């Protein structure tokens, strides 16, 4: 396939309905070796599991919240690969109140602070710490939403994260970018599941898409999955600070 | 004037040579009420001193970084004010590392951490502390640089700040906008003026905006101000989340 | 005002329910004197007593389909001022089948060639022929809307022309700024009126902007005839290049 | 490959030393059955050879200026293949004075509508014919450049017709897109070759990039061919209405 010989690490695989494990599955059947991070104890035996469908053994735990674990598991990755190839960002998180109902009412500056450490500095600061290992034509992919360009109900502080979010994509390529490696981001549409505890219904914004999207339908995970392949790919080694939405072109409307 | 009646806070009037300066002179030229804050007891002089030339004697203390000083700020100012008509929002910091050279070598938890902080979090911080005495039709603005949107030389972790209050000023738009209040930002153009201690030198961009803008010059604190003071305005009634640039038309081209 | 002693030519008073009134009235009232354009002998009555309205007996006729009528344009104006300080370009056509159903089946080489002679090629073709009484601080502003940006159902061949003539704002503001000339658009968002013969329905999309607009209201001509004389006037002189929503804050959201 | 058993039409293969070669070279490394256009009797040769190095003896004349070779061309291919997967739009041409210095001197209404009618009406134009042979799952690709979204010296009358037509791949991809068909832009970046009789030099352009670009090099006929065959495969069944910029990331700094 066409990631043949590559080397990519993957955060955020919560789920096998998530995006994360749709890109593993589209990396793993272009050919990729794979690697894994979990973040506590209790979950190291489901990561495990996941892991274990695309061929790989390689967990590591990683809470980005720390920075003794983030400098530790590229420590642990090295042991096993000696130079990182890929890496797809999916961690995000924000409290409860931060991303229902009225921004301000969950607005708070522990809410906001956490919001942005854990959801847009977790990519820069993962970046870094891998940097000496990546290979020349290494490839960083993290995932936004369009919450990030335009308002969106309930979205909230995560649209101010993901906006710092998308500018480090930027930055970061600059940064990288001398020495050959590209950063991007695909900007997902939401994916036909229900949302998690805490996290406001999809049900509204699903059939919204359904119905305005160019290609009336919303996007899969398997779709979410190609396209995040690709950009990690040598495919794509002209693209880079690229913000690429993969949501059946439903950014492109006015519904 | 078209601000006749209109009662305006303003933050960060740090010099005569800045743009709250010459939004503070477009303001009370065209017939608004000025209060001012600051920073540190050290220079409550120098603020007494500027606010005075807008005939203004309000001012007052507020560190951002500070819930209880924000709060005491608009429980100050109410007890000259019984509504608010306007805020402007020029405050903005990141440790000298964080904005010169490279953006990894800057990147640290805490640096983010401050930056995000002072730079975009207290944007809504001041917006939630002043709404109760917020009156409908009040305009709230900040200001923002072109490194929000496309990565700058230097601007570095600035760049992801301002990305998150640009997004700010839409989150807030949604928030306030039921009762009338407008939130917008004007991305300026750099100043004709010479770098702080820390801040590296503006002479390259200076020269780059005047050799290529469409106007062939720099932007000025007036112009600026005038553009503020319209946001600022009822003439702006159908004007909300919008981020102006005022900057010779320099991000309109390819330089 | 703050328009004292400029004089500004206005395209497209066809009603005084449209945006160009608004911005005859705003001004007007800021100083201004002001000229206008006709289309065709049967309606120089008609527009006669709208300029009468606004204290002026100057109109001419122009049919921007035709070279001659755009040169004449400028020759009669001359003859009454010296200089022209401001443009209003509200001109805009598609032919009905082109603005009305599937975009395809509105798609001839003839409705393609109308609608971006008439809506795109009109505003430079003015810009062009009016250069050389053009005052060093003149300001030419076109109007625009959100379906240049992202797909509109039924806007079709129209966006792609005000797509057109937004790039023209770019390339007009380059070309004109050496002298010190702005160029801008408004986008404005829809107006609570009826929709002429031809052109579907507005119900939908007022109502939809009144319900999912940050202000949740709609734009009216007078906000977006005060933004469009902000953009005409010396307060606006760092803007140039500037595609300006003047629509409630539509357009950055996720209705 | 990734493109096994799909066919497509590539228009625009002028020389072995462009854009449209490296997608039809990547195409059909990845498996696709290819089919050429050519403009003029004296070129068929040419063409010939070309369409003879990818494996094909599939060559059609198409003058898009003429409506009856538009219609002729899809029904001449038909004879040949019952289904039509792809579509690569590489046309574009304006008179040499609308394209070269001040933008307002290359400005005459026949400029403009041959710039128009060549480079953005023709897009459309050709998805329309091609429509009813068209698969369900099929992909319609064209090339637009940066100097549809910013200002950039030369480009002039053709950042017209390119914003034209990058909002034509909006409203086709909704046109299409119930049916399950996609289209998008790639923004390409310049490509070091001597530019055409008539084109002002890209080595200041190129020069510009290099140095200025996050990867500091320039866009190859290989990357954007890559990145072409990406969005013409199932790989990008997410992806429609988008403008994907493979310029070495240029678009998303200021140099």
């Amino acid at each position: 396939g066409f990631l043949d010989g590559k080397r990519i690490l993957l955060t955020g695989l919560l789920s096998n309905r998530s995006i994360a494990y749709g890109i593993a599955k589209a990396c793993k059947r272009e050919g990729a070796e794979l690697a894994f991070t979990y973040v506590g104890d209790r979950f190291k035996d489901r990561i495990t599991e996941f892991a274990a469908e695309f061929g790989s053994e390689l967990v590591f735990p990683c809470d980005v919240a720390d920075d003794a674990q983030i400098d530790a598991l590229f420590a642990s990755l090295k042991t096993h690969w000696d130079s990182l190839d890929g890496l797809v960002h999916s961690i995000g998180f924000a409290p409860r109140e931060a991303i229902a109902g009225d921004f301000l009412d969950g607005l708070t500056r522990e809410n906001f602070r956490i919001a942005h450490d854990i959801s847009a500095y977790s990519f820069p600061a993962l970046a870094k710490a891998a940097l000496p290992m990546l290979s020349d034509d290494a490839s960083l992919l993290t995932l936004s939403y369009l919450g990030a360009e335009r308002a969106i109900p309930n979205y909230n502080t995560m649209g101010l994260a993901k906006a710092a979010l998308e500018a480090s994509v930027r930055y970061l390529a600059v940064s990288l970018g001398a020495k050959g490696v590209r950063v991007n981001a695909i900007s997902a549409g939401p994916i036909k599941t229900l949302a998690a505890s805490g996290i406001k219904s999809f049900g509204k914004i699903l059939d919204f898409v359904e119905s305005n999207s160019p290609l009336k339908r919303n996007v899969t995970i398997e779709q979410v999955g190609n396209a995040g392949a690709f950009l990690l790919s040598d495919l794509a080694s002209g693209v880079t600070a690229e913000v690429m939405h993969v949501d059946s072109g439903f950014n492109a409307v006015v519904g």
